[PDB]
């Protein structure tokens, strides 16, 4: 190719050793990269590398620059997924981030549900499942600030949720696809993904009606999130099809209080589902909101 050389982002392809997809439409497949820190040449580390596919047009080729320009000017935070470094010269296009070891925050919080009643005699746990309260709590928080960061860099997700939130080694939350075109004038409201889930359900009136999209759109998908926390990855407006839920949208319905979670959190969650965006909190506001929470755990 002929794309510009950037010597602030630019690796070396042949440290790259490509290993198992992870997601293909382009893909993107797991790598172990060497040097990614220059101190440390020799070194391994996991990383994630998105390229195209051989069918790639012009367009799919532009898409991928702009994904990859966007992420160098957002910056690093710890709450997001990092660039790490890119491939343009001699060969296929390459856009490295990091690779977030216990996959999405959905299903990380589905496969630490506790155990169904019945199953198995008492033990000395057994009234513990891996989730307690705070580790909840944090959760939200450290999404509540990435989001915070995004948004200083100017940048509205538009489609936040749990599955794109991937979990560390050590359990720290990253925003995923912050900067992924999202094709917001040709969306199927009607569309399920491939393990059943209905995006529509986290748009904010006002994007779903109006085509309207700010800061506060990312708030109320904010609180659906928070729902999706508190319910341990429930799917949202459970039982709702999508025809009833552009009617019970038009009507102001909202979810009800989940089992096990404090008036303190479903509060918030209300308070991102207010009509008028003006009246849901800020990012800046829901960070204090849930560091007040964390800091009066006993
Ligand atoms: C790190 C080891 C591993 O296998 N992790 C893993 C296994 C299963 C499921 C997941 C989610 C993960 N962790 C991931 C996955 C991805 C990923 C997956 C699919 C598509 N994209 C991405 N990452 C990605 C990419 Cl490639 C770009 O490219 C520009 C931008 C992104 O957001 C800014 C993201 Cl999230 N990524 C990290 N960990």
């Amino acid at each position: 190719l002929d794309l510009p050389l950037d010597p602030l982002w630019e690796f070396p392809r042949d440290r790259l050793v490509l290993g198992k997809p992870l997601g293909e439409g382009g893909q993107v497949v797991r790598a172990e990269a060497f040097g990614m820190d220059p101190a440390r040449p020799d070194q391994a580390s996991t990383v994630a590398v998105k390229m195209l596919k051989d069918n790639a047009s012009d367009k799919d080729l532009a898409d991928l620059v702009s994904e990859m320009e966007v992420m160098k000017l957002i910056g690093r935070h710890k709450n997001i997924i990092n660039l790490l470094g890119v491939c343009t010269q001699e060969g296929p296009l390459y856009v490295i981030v990091e690779c977030a070891a216990k996959g999405n925050l959905r299903e990380f919080l589905r496969a630490r549900r506790p155990p169904g009643p019945d199953l198995s005699p008492d033990g000395p746990r057994s009234s513990e499942g891996p989730l307690s309260f705070p580790v909840l709590v944090s959760c939200a928080y450290q999404v509540a600030r990435g989001m915070q960061y995004l948004e200083s860099r100017k940048c509205i997700h538009r489609d936040l949720a749990a599955r794109n939130v991937l979990v560390t080694e050590d359990n720290v939350m990253k925003i995923a696809d912050f900067g992924l075109a999202r094709g917001v004038h040709h969306i199927d409201y009607y569309k399920k993904t491939s393990n059943g889930r209905l995006p529509v359900k986290w748009m904010a009136p006002e994007a779903l009606f109006d085509e309207v999209y700010t800061h506060q759109s990312d708030v109320w998908s904010f609180g659906i999130l928070l729902w999706e926390i508190f319910t341990l990855g429930g799917s949202p407006y459970p039982g709702i099809p999508v025809e009833e839920l552009f009617s019970l949208l038009r009507e102001g319905h909202r979810m009800d209080r989940p089992p096990h979670c404090p008036p303190e959190l479903y509060g918030l969650m209300r308070e991102c589902w207010h009509a008028a965006p003006s009246q849901r909190p800020t990012f800046k506001q829901l960070v204090e909101a849930l560091d007040k929470v964390l800091l009066a755990v006993s």
